[PDB]
């Protein structure tokens, strides 16, 4: 299936594209809201600025894809493979991404003139794998990363305020200038550097973690 | 013996056994009292500014309101002394001048309301000492034993407590945000308060 047809079928009103092969398709600025594209194959597909609001996308292959600036509001993406995808500036506000793969992925990018972060406000990221992902300046305000894997995640200038990070793995995570005000870090595994860098005014922490915060400032015990 | 109000400026009185004396308001400015037995002596409101007092046994002495600004007390036995309202330090327009209290034994001593601005208590023993509402602005309190001490209401802006030992002491949250504490030894309950002092919820 190619471009001139998948648009023709969307122009007719088809919403059932599940398991349909769509590798490397050119869909820049294409509007495809609501469409069931679950289990489909979008390996390396170009979806820059593609309006994909509330599209079913569970288990879909999206690795090494271009989704920068793409509207992904309320899209269901649980277990979808997004390894190495480009989401710099994309809006995934409130998307379901539980048990989804986001390793090596590009969510943020610092340019000389400023930082552009993808909007993940109140999004769901339970058991998600963002290991080695770059979330520079990414807006995760109010998101949920319960038990999520953030091993070696780049969180410079990220707004993780009001975030649920319980049972998360923030080891090797770069957290300079990261806002974690009123976050839930209970049970998470963070390096000592996080206690000295991320703003934690209001962060819910464990008794074990509070001491680690103190020991991270050179207090002997 | 009584020797109250006497004027011994720049006087050399080293090693003198002046125990149980009555030096109420005695001007002992710059008076060399090195290694002087002064235990249980009444020195309240006396002028001891600039006076050398190295290793002077001053235990149980009453120094309430005395002026020890710039005085040398390097290693004086002041355990269980009374030093309330004392002038141990002063911030002048050109700078702060504080008394040397290096390695001084202040065990169970009472410094309630004493002004220790810029005072050097490097490595001093202050076990169980009372520092209620004590002015510790820019005081050097490094390696100082502060076990079981009470620092409630104390002003600690710019105080250095690096390598100190605060285990057991009762301090206000403001201390955790104002004093340097690199290498300090604290409790589990204290280390949690240090985190609560910076805004973490439990």
């Amino acid at each position: 299936m190619n471009v001139g047809e998948i648009l023709r079928h969307y122009a007719a009103g088809k919403r059932n594209f599940q398991h349909i092969n769509l590798q490397e398709i050119e869909l820049t600025n294409a509007s495809l809201t609501g469409a069931d594209l679950s289990y489909a194959n979008l390996h390396h597909a170009n979806l820059s600025r593609a309006n994909l609001r509330s599209a079913d996308l569970r288990n879909a292959n999206l690795s090494h894809a271009n989704l920068s600036g793409a509207n992904l509001e309320e899209a269901n993406l649980e277990a979808a493979n997004l390894r190495g995808a480009n989401l710099v500036g994309a809006n995934l506000s409130g998307a379901d991404l539980q048990e989804a793969n986001l390793t090596q992925a590009m969510l943020g990018q610092t340019y000389p003139w400023g930082t552009v972060g993808a909007d993940l406000s109140d999004a769901n990221l339970e058991q998600a794998d963002l290991a080695g992902a770059q979330l520079v300046g990414a807006v995760l305000d109010g998101a949920n990363l319960h038990g999520a894997n953030l091993n070696n995640a780049n969180l410079d200038n990220a707004m993780l305020t009001r975030a649920n990070l319980e049972q998360a793995d923030l080891s090797g995570a770069r957290t300079t200038g990261a806002r974690l005000d009123d976050a839930d870090l209970r049970g998470a595994t963070v390096d000592p550097v996080l206690w000295r860098t991320a703003s934690l005014v209001g962060a819910r922490v464990d008794v074990d973690q509070a001491v680690a915060f103190a020991a991270a400032h050179g207090l002997c015990l």
